[PDB]
């Protein structure tokens, strides 16, 4: 398949490719979730959700592997690292719960509402659903092994946050010799609008390719 | 020692810390280098070189290990990967040399002027100088091994490009449980000015700490 993209069009075989849906959890997309409680603007993610559903339908119909990430930890946050991990000190979820003990054990907690995939996005049998304990899906997980076991070299990225979990997984994928493309209108940033712009620029200019959902779906139609 | 920083101050032992000077080569800081020839703006890097000299002097006098990176490859670019690597298709140096054949073998090439550290920055006995074949110093190198072998958990980052090799190495350091701080006035971005602001925003908000050279030197003086 030839996919129109920035900075130029690329080729991939859908049957040797994966669509990765990064962290489409209430924490990252839904009012009252972690990012919202932590002061980030989540009011504009509805079109991102619908666009991911569209992209998943097309990708699965074309034979691409669908991989869903869920970011977060056990309710006791053992897996988040204690004070000896920089993650303990950087996580805005952990910071929010330290400021608001009423939320302690709810943000990004396995089995909780915050951790759930948003209602509109439901993995299907045969999809892979991966928990990850840090922003990048290529650290501390079997993601690389899962992809290599199927000969997959091309990754199409969707999800939240463009500049954090999405971009980190795409950047680390590049260092592991994966070709990564992001569907820009199926992502949303964590931060001001310049964070979306800069993540797309860094991806396009140094790490991978940028396309969009309509272009992706039309490229898959055969 | 307390280092005042964004989003809050941190504490560290300079003896168990490293100052990393990322890719301060002619390619990234000097007129007529790769970045300049590739259309990026390098007209403001003179104060960055000066600020790195100041930070390197304070770091060494405090017992911090100095690590210098040089990004690049053999002159035949075997180490940049062939067409099977996304690096072959993304590297703006390889792009530029395919566009301007007079430059083939001259950009980011071991033994070339482009590849040299800028004249003003001279590694000293006891420092470590490391080549790296991709943007992140934590892939395809012994960097993690070197730091673990000395019990180092705190990394202070300087160099170019803030949003590419600097941020990538800091992000990956975080995934390897390192506490990373960037000295903002000892860096420069590759791209428009929003790429500087956005890299610092991502580091401050999700990955590590932002400080500056004068704050760093003052913190080390006892």
């Amino acid at each position: 398949t030839t996919l129109t993209a920035r900075p130029e069009a690329i080729t991939f075989d859908p049957q040797q490719s994966a669509l990765i849906v990064v962290d489409m959890q209430n924490a990252y997309a839904t009012p009252g979730g972690y990012l919202d409680l932590a002061g980030f603007d989540v009011s504009t993610t509805r079109p991102v959700i619908a666009n991911i559903q569209t992209a998943v339908t097309a990708a699965r119909a074309a034979g691409m592997l669908i991989i869903w990430f869920q970011n977060g930890w056990d309710e006791q946050y053992v897996e988040a690292g204690g004070p000896g991990s920089p993650n303990f000190h950087k996580s805005n979820a952990l910071k929010t719960m330290r400021k608001q003990p009423q939320l302690q054990g709810k943000l990004l907690a396995k089995g909780s509402w915050d951790y759930q995939l948003v209602d509109e996005l439901v993995p299907q049998p045969g999809d892979i659903v991966l928990p990850k304990p840090r922003y990048s899906g290529f650290f501390n997980t079997p993601l690389d092994s899962i992809l290599r076991s199927r000969g997959i070299r091309h990754l199409v990225f969707t999800g939240i946050a463009t500049n954090v979990c999405v971009e980190s997984t795409l950047r680390d994928g590049f260092f592991l010799e994966y070709f990564g493309v992001v569907l820009e209108d199926a992502t949303h940033q964590a931060g001001p609008k310049f964070a979306q712009k800069a993540a797309l620029f860094n991806i396009e200019t140094f790490f991978g390719w940028v396309s969009d959902v309509e272009t992706f779906c039309d490229a898959l139609s055969p």
